[PDB]
């Protein structure tokens, strides 16, 4: 029965022809879980979340290397699409053949969606698992990063303790795994309880504070104090809040206490470092850019010698990166969803494995669900006034 | 608090719970324009039927591998949506940058749409000089074809009166203002005369009953004594014929017109075989493909024969369709639209070459409107019941 089929020609045809100067930042987002059934905590997450607020597609990538193996790759659509339905998820399936990853969303990217519904947004399944493959798994991980950072989409990534990508190791009519799965994504179904805190290190790219916004306009986010941990300059605080609160009247936040993080700035704390030392060992030059290691080779020698990229002008970051997690630690020992910025990396300035340690490090262990957001700063406040 | 985005939203995951049982095989079309001002004829075409039916979605690839144009992309669009949009057109514009044509369209096929909403039929649009000059883009017209072919979607060539690409202009240029379409236009803006001719020399084909149908049902198409010719059973007319008819109900075709014209694909003229062997004349080694000539070499070395694969036993399918040229032309004559089946070849036994001489010459002599089809063994019976 394809009605909305239909009745998107009348509709949807007629949100095409919808004026351009709106400039509603539509949340549209799209995820990589892979496999539905799997990574489900991000489609929990990104389903609580949109729940009939904003558009969320599911892109699972089949990495087929030939002829579409059988028409029941689309049982398998069906069977996701109920497993989908089988709970209270407004998913739509899609999938993309290719050979590798970064290629892999690459199609899924640009051509996702339809004129105005295209997806915004990009949520990835972090492959916790880094130092155990190649770090060819690696380089296309930060491929879909810098791809979306070249494509005005917003980059967004989770972490668990047990795993984004658990093993779902096995360590009859078995019902809803939905209960077990909560206890692992209490967005799912636990009502939020304990407090969301936005690290929003980074001002621009509002998702950063949106997510976490129509995230609490949900009742179980509802109780939830959404607390603004703001950081940066510690001599003027409300002097930018100002502007903030401006903004604020137009997104409703209801708390005028952001937590100073003064943690980032002189509060280096040797044993963080060493242990980021001894986390990036197998990562210098581990890109596998033989073409960098070549025209690097004629430039400067060392792995760390020719660095204004190489954890150098950029380890102050490494710092204030794993201070971040000491202040989550401390100044938000618990929390709901910790929202720390999603980390910006230049192409040609930056390289991936720095990057992706960055990332290790705002997400280690022993945390509770932690998300990270960096929009691409198109404009801000046109949603929710 | 109605709304206008979320009730589109609300009704495509409706959607999400809609039945794979009747799959409604409605004439989603993938469609390649580049630039909307150029090459209209498509637009209008697609555009003609599923108006309030189905989706339409324009295709334009930007060739360009360098410097994505990510700033100067949503604003092009939206000048070209505009243009689009003034034309009352139903449709949905689509942005892609790639290197090639080849996998700038494989980019776009398998990732459009979202979920079920899902494009199934693609148009290609023809280049006019293809023996001009750049021989080498054969290759990625071809594998355009067999890559369709391969995704399970369906195909159809684009090839209109006058030239394709609109390169005159410097002496109405915008549809928007106004748009003569006059190849297209004739149809609806004109009391159509003239009727359909279509075959069936691939019975596989089950859409060669649906793109005819649903042009043939519009309200300016309502002229129309319909002509269903198609390669009937030879002696029967009422079970193999019919059984066509019995369907012929839900097609709401109600003619019995199957032109019995046997003359199929008899000895065709001595003429135009000589002109179909000295158009590949320049191309007669296969001069992309040195890594497949030396497959050749180590295979009875065929530098430009091949056996069964060219013309030295392959020419049967070439003398067949240049005897349905000979047909168009004789008893279509004046042909207001074709429809004509793109054939069928499969990688590893036939060259693309081949098959670029095969489309060149399903209309080489004369240039009428091509109307190219064919399906994708898909199931019927959808629209109309």
């Amino acid at each position: 029965q394809a009605g909305s089929y239909n009745l998107a020609l009348s509709y949807s045809v007629g949100l095409n022809e919808v004026e351009d100067h709106i400039k509603n930042y539509r949340p549209q987002c799209l995820v990589l879980t892979g496999p539905p059934n799997f990574r489900p905590a991000l489609v929990d997450f990104v389903g609580t979340f949109t729940r009939n607020l904003s558009l969320m597609i599911c892109g699972h990538v089949l990495i087929g290397p030939h002829k579409q193996r059988m028409p029941e790759l689309q049982l398998i659509a069906n069977g996701h699409t109920k497993w989908l339905n089988k709970r209270k998820i407004k998913a739509f399936y899609s999938d993309v053949i290719a050979e590798d990853l970064r290629r892999g969303v690459q199609i899924l990217m640009q051509a996702a969606g339809l004129g105005r519904m295209k997806p915004n947004i990009l949520v990835v399944g972090f492959k916790k698992n880094w130092q155990s493959a190649h770090p060819a798994t690696v380089e296309d991980y930060i491929g879909i990063l810098h791809d979306a950072f070249d494509f005005n989409y917003g980059v967004c990534v989770m972490r668990m303790r047990e795993g984004l990508n658990v093993s779902k190791m096995m360590q009859v009519d078995p019902k809803a795994l939905v209960k077990e799965e909560q206890a692992t994504t209490i967005f799912q179904s636990e009502q939020g309880k304990k407090t969301i805190d936005i690290y929003w290190l980074f001002d621009d790219g509002g998702l950063t504070l949106l997510i976490p916004y129509l995230l609490g306009r949900k009742r179980r986010w509802s109780k939830c104090k959404i607390r603004v941990f703001v950081g940066g300059q510690i001599n003027r605080m409300d002097q930018e809040r100002k502007a903030i609160i401006s903004l604020l009247s137009k997104f409703r936040l209801g708390f005028h206490e952001v937590h100073i993080l003064p943690d980032i700035n002189q509060n280096p704390r040797a044993e963080h470092t060493k242990r980021f030392e001894d986390m990036i060992a197998p990562f210098r030059l581990n890109d596998g850019f033989k073409d960098e290691a070549t025209v690097n080779e004629m430039r400067r020698d060392c792995p760390w010698k020719i660095s204004d990229e190489e954890i150098t002008k950029n380890r102050v970051k490494s710092l204030r990166q794993v201070r971040l997690n000491e202040i989550v630690l401390d100044y938000s020992r618990d929390a709901a969803l910790i929202v720390i910025t999603l980390p910006i990396g230049r192409k040609g300035k930056c390289p991936s494995s720095l990057y992706m340690a960055w990332l290790e490090t705002l997400s280690q262990d022993l945390r509770p669900p932690v998300i990270l957001i960096r929009g691409n700063q198109e404009n801000v406040l046109t949603f929710y006034c």
